[PDB]
């Protein structure tokens, strides 16, 4: 896997982003998503790489773009690719928190190959932080004594978030038992687990549930970053248990450590569309010395090198034109 | 009004974020507002003014700290205090975005002594901007055209703030039928209306109905930084009119002109609890270098200079103590 | 050229820094400058161009690249050998790319340089055959500013004493680097650096690099090649220049499509450092600026890497 | 010392630097240094302390503004004041790196009382670094030696920050020949001593003669920030003994610790003039948004709360008024 292809991810990510953020705040999910996919699939296929989506908008049946097993790129390494093309249910749509454009890339065979389904998470961050600090198994309390012990903290200190759902009320309610403060978001739970190895973000841990093809590509990042995650798939009816028995999938409750999530030679690329606990937004600038820009700040990281660049990109635009013109 | 007494503010407001960041989501709204409460009033009686509070907690029945009429300061000039101990209760509790404390003084007589009712709002940013671009008997769509056109951008490129509630319906959809992005805030329409008028938030116009003090509030710090806003009181009851004409309010379809909200020499201070559309809230850091502290970012503006000061605080703390310690 | 090149050409610019890093302020000139080479070569022969180094071991004519469209390389491993070995400021690696023909073939010698940041500078808002006072004076006119606010950059040398008596003596205020007319050059472009105008003689080299760079993110330049000895004569004479009097302009320095790639080696007016950071969550870490642009785009990038490092290990390790 | 005090002195500092700038670049180091005294003076004035002049412009023989002796200030507190109205004439006239305008605050008899003759000085940051980390009588290679320890690095990643000047010649040979990095300031070493306790200077190190009023001045800074340093005054011919007898001093070999220099509670401030490796310099900005302003940046400090605020302001302007309007 070539070293080139890391910084090349990065405009996917930026492009697609530039493309939603023209939707962003028009009350159109479906518009929204249709954007992101569009501007993702021509720009990866200016990529120079022989990809195969493994991770992606869903079935051959469901998507007609960006469907599991498509063949995506100009021609290169073989690598396997896990594509969000945009973060969030409604959250571009009603310009609310953590919306994002995610990408990732591994050597053939490198992730889990999971089926949207839901997936329970345990995130913490930390270069040093050991395996078994956080276990899907352990209840909240333990988890959070163990990393708060390992952090040199007071456990009301400790910053846990999970997101704004009733299936995490008990979560939530054992974490302030036990003396936590507990912060809440409304969507995006890529940016909720990264932030826990992100600098300043003022997240410590991420517990919830969310969908499982986030779980791995947190876990791409957590990969790059440092730290120590733990999750497992859930399955509500009969369907999605077939769509994992066709993934090669039969231990259906199967803890996954990080390292069976992502493992050998990661790349993991995120523009932000909103601001978000990981990344800001696209933003309009004007400035008299250079003109009018958008300006989308993005984030990319290699798992071999350990290397994260933070870009903040610049790309002019008249805005007497429509906003539109953004999209591909 | 002394040139001491505008960084004296920021003082307070950082003590205030502190204390109520040791209840940020704890799931208790009143512990969060009563520490901020407590924080605020301890902290402004070692300032040097003769205050009045003329915008606080309530009147002397409801509220027994910050009350309409208390006196508070070590001494000094004489001044009026629109507070908000804390901008964003049930925020905080959960941890959500867009909670803050703010701070602001102004000569006698310089506030609009808004009772707790209810204000219909329009801002606009730029410190350029005329009076009249905006005015809430127009249309949605003839205040945004102009907006537009002042901005010198097509519609789609505006993004319009608004709270995410049944009442802004029919901004919201004008809005986006004539083309504008419109974003939504679950709470915080004192950032919610700042935002309009600071660099890089995003956000270029707000439309809503909130809380009068906050609009106060937000009036003041964009005397400070530059736009236009008008708002409107809003009566829904007997008792409602009661607290006015006890405020001396008596004229109650009046427009209010931002000059009409806060005149005269105003200093307008806050600090961020949370992460909002106007400031990042407290964080826990740890250095070598210096060891542990609680870092807040704060914001301290007076009208006559139009001097704004962004202010990055670091208050050392040991985190193995209980974050409490944060309190008064 | 293909739009992946820009984002390769940043790779280069911080693999040279963090080899010139480590030899900062060591005293040792050679030591510095075949760091800095070594690390740039091997990265630009990872590059996807049949690139051709045109000013610039990275000689004048080597080939560089893996194989791809054909480009005409100007380069400066470090920009500020002498800089980065004495600990200067305004240390920084650069490269920039162009099609084929799109860079003045520079010989090594001086160039005077007077350059203006702005989109919208017209041509001739700054040319040399004109006073400093009458350059100044349409200068603040473009910028809308009492001509006190001006600040005008050169560097402390002899030859630009009349620069600096001028400029005062027409109000402006005038700063001075000890070196780096890169980055001096490149500042009047560079939002919040303070500096409005660039005024002086250097090297030739560092000028078309200061071009490409405001090609991309807009103004105006000009330039004239200086001869003081026949050997610099002889040596534009081989790379085709006979006018040795010409006055050129930016497009004459930089045209067609531009790349413009680079990170900063000490702190100066355009880029920080590098730093080496420890933070508990992350670890210990390099950290490089950097920036790239394109001039048919207009896309700028900054970019601030994160390079995972032991510090109880050599900093040489940074050495490619 | 009242609280109010700490960020009352970034006022001065502030209104002492834009004046400054007025004259940077003008080649006039009178005048810059007569701009600074002048706006130093009045803002001093309106600070609430009854306030000596320790350390300052010079004595009243030579200087009628700023001298010492010369009491300072509306009324309050007494405490000692060690001034740099202008750190670096010469700097702010050709428009050098590191210029600085600085203010310190004492309890009375807190500082050395300073006379104007060179001071050796050796300086690290870090809040447990022990006193003896540094003496000036260990070879540089033993200083080296246990501050690499301390830092837990090799010895090469060490940067070394003197001032280019023959007298330094020797350090520089023997920190090159243990192995270590050294970079070159041309002046500024209040600036150069402080960057060793400033986040990201890239400087560990400060080793190098100067002047002994701004070692008091950067000592001060290293007790609010953490760290450790070692300074003796150095005396060339009569007429320096005789500046140390006049202000008391009279063992001359006398090795100064940091609590020798500043002792009790100590607060700091500074603004800066031209960009240096502790602060940035003063800025014109022209905002769309804001308007056009010049942005300073400062930081004030206290040494018994360890607490410091990094303050940036924008002082609205006209620039197309004379810049010499910033002069006071
Ligand atoms: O320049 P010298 O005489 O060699 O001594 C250095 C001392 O003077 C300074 O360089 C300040 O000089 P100026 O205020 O005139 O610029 C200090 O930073 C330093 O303390
Ligand atoms: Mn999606
Ligand atoms: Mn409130
Ligand atoms: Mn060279
Ligand atoms: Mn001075």
């Amino acid at each position: 896997m070539n070293r080139k292809v890391a910084l090349e991810a990065v405009r996917v990510t930026e492009l697609a982003a530039l493309a939603s953020w023209s939707q962003m705040g028009r009350g159109d999910k479906i518009a929204a998503d249709q954007a992101a996919v569009d501007a993702m699939r021509k720009a990866l296929n200016e990529v120079d790489i022989d990809g195969t989506v493994v991770i992606g908008e869903g079935e051959l049946d469901e998507a007609p773009m960006l469907y599991i097993g498509e063949k995506v790129g100009a021609g290169g390494c073989e690598v396997d690719i896990a594509l969000d093309p945009l973060e969030g249910t409604t959250i571009t749509s009603k310009g609310g928190a953590n919306a994002l454009t995610v990408l990732a890339m591994a050597d053939k065979g490198g992730f889990l190959n999971a089926p949207d389904v839901y997936m329970q998470k345990i995130a913490v961050g930390g270069i040093n932080a050991p395996k078994g600090i956080v276990d899907l198994d352990d209840s909240v309390t333990n988890n959070l004594k163990r990393i708060a012990e390992f952090k040199g903290v007071h456990m009301s200190a400790l910053v846990v978030c999970t997101m704004d759902r009733p299936r995490h009320e008990h979560i939530i309610k054992e974490a302030r038992e036990c003396g936590a403060r507990v912060i809440l978001i409304n969507d995006g739970d890529v940016s909720g687990v990264i932030a826990t190895a992100t600098e300043n973000s003022g997240i410590d841990v991420y517990i919830g549930t969310g969908g499982a093809p986030e779980g791995v590509l947190a876990a791409a990042a957590l990969k790059c970053l440092g730290g120590q995650m733990q999750a497992r798939l859930i399955f509500n009816d009969e369907e999605e248990i077939k769509r994992a028995h066709r993934l090669g999938i039969t231990d259906l409750n199967k803890k996954y450590d990080i390292d069976d999530l992502a493992s050998g030679d990661i790349v993991f690329a995120a523009t932000g569309v909103t601001d978000g606990n990981m990344l800001q937004g696209v933003k309009r600038v004007n400035s008299t010395r250079r003109g009018s820009y958008a300006v989308t700040h993005s984030v990319v990281m290699r798992s071999t090198t350990k290397t994260v660049r933070h870009i903040t990109a610049e790309h002019s635009f008249d805005f007497k034109e429509g906003i539109e013109k953004f999209m591909s």
